[PDB]
Order: structure tokens, then sequence, then C-alpha cells
């Protein structure tokens, strides 16, 4: 139970939900539980637009992060996605095959079982690929909590969508492109997984491969 309320730029948080789409029930720190739901895109009611969210100017190559409200208190992978808006980020619903992955981490095998780079984290950061073209993007941050993921319907998704306007961009062609919902299936080997009883040797975060450019 955590949220990603604000973007981090130049080693300072911006305002809670200023450059990030606030979502229905964000107060309760509730997980998305259905990867077929519109919720999996930007969380509940957040996709339809950002008519009251701002867009942060950023550079291709810049490290943009998110604050974490309390901390990442569940085990699992961190993932980030972006999507080019056809105009202003605040008018973009993020529909269609427009999402590409820019980041994902995976676990370490210990004596005690899997540890994760996200465990206890109070902030998270990513790097806008240096070749990403000029444009308005959604920046979708996701932690997939896997502590109850042994049964179908048991993986938890903790998400937010930030709005950024990218300059200093190159001639990258982000791909492959996927949809939320649609990228994830509840039987996916990174979503339906017993992280404990046989200790995973080769855990595979779901969705498409990372676009590096
Ligand atoms: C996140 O921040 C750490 C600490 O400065 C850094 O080592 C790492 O390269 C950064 N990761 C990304 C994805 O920008
Ligand atoms: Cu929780």
């Amino acid at each position: 139970h955590y949220v990603f309320p604000a973007l981090v730029q130049d080693g300072a948080a911006t305002g809670d939900w200023k450059y990030v789409r606030d979502w229905t029930g964000s107060y309760g720190n509730g997980p998305v539980e259905d990867v077929t739901s519109l919720d999996i895109r930007c969380n509940k009611d957040a996709s339809t637009n950002g008519n009251a969210t701002e867009t942060l100017p950023v550079k291709a190559g810049e490290e943009i992060g998110f604050t974490v409200r309390t901390n990442i208190g569940h085990p699992g992978p961190l993932l980030a996605y972006m999507a080019k808006a056809p105009g202003d980020a605040s008018d973009f619903d993020g529909d269609g095959q427009v999402w590409f992955k820019i980041y994902e981490d995976g676990p370490t095998v210990t004596d005690d079982g899997l540890t994760w780079p996200s465990d206890g984290a109070t902030n998270v950061n990513f790097t806008i690929p240096s070749s990403l073209p000029d444009g308005d993007y959604l920046l979708r941050v996701e932690h997939i909590a896997l502590h109850g993921a042994g049964t179908e319907g048991g993986a938890q998704f903790y998400l937010s969508c930030g709005q950024v306007s990218v300059t200093g961009g190159g001639n990258g062609d982000p791909a492959p492109l996927v949809a939320f919902p649609g990228a994830y299936d509840p039987t996916d080997p990174g979503i339906l997984i017993n992280i404990y009883w046989p200790v995973p040797t080769n855990y595979t975060p779901p969705g498409p491969k990372v676009w590096s450019g």
C-alpha cells in the first residue's frame, strides 16, 4: 500500500499530484488487481485526461523520478513506461498501442529468498532515453507486488502517470508498442508466480522488452 504522487527533477520533489494524474481512491493506497481494467493504464479514472494536471519540461537523457508515499513495502519489480501524446499530455487518454517500456529491474537470490532493488524505497528514478523524440509523453511508473501472486488475481499493481514535455530529443523509434490494458495477461510468468516455495531462478518482469534506443 503505497502511491507515486509527484515527479522528482534536479534532486527536488515537485508538488504532490501537480505533474502526476491523481486517481479515485489514492488516499487509500489501494492496488489495481485486474490487468484487464482501464485502471492498469494510469489508475482509477486517471486515464481519461489530465485537465487538472501539469506537464513538466524535461530533456531526452534526463533522470526523472517519482516520490513514494511511505515506501515500497511489498516485494516485486519496478517498471516504467512512456507514450507519445499526439498534442498536449493533458488531452492524451493513453489509448491504443502507444506504450513502450523504458525501465525494469529484477530480483536477487539470497539465503532468505528473493530481495528486490525496490524494497523499502522512498523514491524511484528513471532516465528518459537520450534518443527519444521531442513531444508530450505520459510517464507510467509501476511496482508489481508479488507476495500474494501465487494465485490468479493475486499480483498487485501500484501505478501513476506523470506528464512531461521532452526537448533536446534524437531520432529514436520507441518499440515495441503495447496497450494498457492488453500488455499484461493474468497467467504471465512475471504476474502469476510463487516467489517463495520454489525460489525463482530466472524471474521475468511481464510486458514487452525495454526500449533503450
Ligand atoms: C537512479 O539514481 C541512482 C543514484 O544516483 C543512479 O545510480 C541510477 O543510475 C539512476 N537510475 C536511472 C534509471 O536513471
Ligand atoms: Cu499493500
